[PDB]
């Protein structure tokens, strides 16, 4: 049956359970907007020590980690300039501007507000709705939102997915949401506990099996 | 051990067994912005049959039905004249003006893009953010979002909560999420799958211990 809820030590782990299930357990086989899948609805995972962003298997190579390192600066740092940030690698919907917009005051709630449940980053909003119904290719952020809170001196993390290619993507996202939580924390001056990853779709394309099965065993 | 990830065949033992685990094996107990309360971090439920909306068990009767419905009609109305609406009963944060001004492109996403990833209702916005440092009563959005997608002729729902008081208001929100999906699925022509019920914060007050164990057993 489905597996649907899957707690793991580090990302690794949980990445490949993740993989493992859309591959062998899909709740549906469906044609999507950019091709056919396997999905598992509402996917819930949940990563026991998210200091272990960076997974360590090699073969789990599509996403380098110099990009995903990349990817990060430019991210926090808020730029826009999306063409010279990756010019190594061959209106606007990137998550940087958004979170350096939210950053002064979900941090002062963060801080100032003892066991606040207020602290959300909103990555889709619905100004975004606009590029349903059009031609352009932009991200129609897949990342909904990402809640912070801190109990007895430790950082939570909930990041909801909207939508959630599991096999490629989901390692820039975990990397990505790994580097986030810990500068939250750090600017808090408290300790992480531990992270959970909601995926509305979790996905797999056919086009990856190939490669999904390449780094499982 | 705390559990976290409820199934159960409709809202009512949903709702039961949720407050039961925060009532016995609570992740937290934690002085919050309106007193103390057990708390669990980023609960998933999941109700089979969302026909089941209304709770049959009378002890549940914090939340009244007529006033239910009377919400529901002010919610989907898109009104914003709750002083009227609810005289009876004794910018702005409601939930219907921004499901009204959602509702017609959402709508042609989901009817018209096959199996789409996209039809995500954000209920809570950055723009509430002004909220927090500041001295109104308002409500802070207790719901980020609630995703609708369609596969092989069935809708199914993920509403994802930002906080939910899960003894009293989520009564409320079960009512309310339960009218609204059904009103998406009949728009669309298309029968009910599931729905999923994610909160970051799910939480029972110590003042409400007493009625919780009044309608458990
Ligand atoms: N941070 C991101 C951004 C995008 N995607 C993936 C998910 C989908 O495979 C595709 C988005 O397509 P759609 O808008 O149809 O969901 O990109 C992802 O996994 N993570
Ligand atoms: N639709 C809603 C609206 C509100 N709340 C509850 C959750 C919290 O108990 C309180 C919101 O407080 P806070 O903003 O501190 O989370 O109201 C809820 O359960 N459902």
């Amino acid at each position: 049956n489905t597996m649907k809820y899957i707690k793991a030590a580090d990302f690794q782990s949980a990445f490949k359970a993740v993989n493992r299930e859309i591959l062998e357990n899909p709740q549906f086989v469906t044609d999507s907007r950019i091709g056919r899948c396997n999905e598992i609805g509402s996917m819930t995972v949940v990563v026991d020590t998210p200091s272990s962003f960076k997974m360590t298997d090699p073969r789990i190579n599509r996403i380098s980690y110099e990009y995903a390192e990349d990817f990060w600066k430019f991210m926090i740092s808020g730029g826009t300039d999306a063409k010279e940030a990756f010019k190594a690698y061959p209106f606007n919907t990137f998550y940087g501007p958004r979170i350096a917009a939210q950053l002064p005051a979900l941090l002062k709630e963060l801080k100032e507000k003892p066991n606040s449940r207020r602290v959300v980053f909103q990555i889709l909003e619905s100004s975004d709705q606009a590029l349903l119904d059009s031609d352009e290719t932009l991200e129609y952020p897949c990342t909904d939102s990402v809640t912070y809170y801190i109990r007895d001196g430790k950082l939570y993390t909930h990041c909801h997915m909207r939508s959630q290619n599991c096999a490629v993507v989901m390692q820039l996202d975990f990397y990505l949401q790994g580097k986030l939580l810990h500068y939250i924390a750090n600017e808090c001056g408290v300790e992480v506990g531990d992270y959970t990853h909601t995926m509305v779709s979790a996905h797999v394309f056919e086009r990856d099996f190939d490669y999904v099965k390449g780094f499982l065993d």
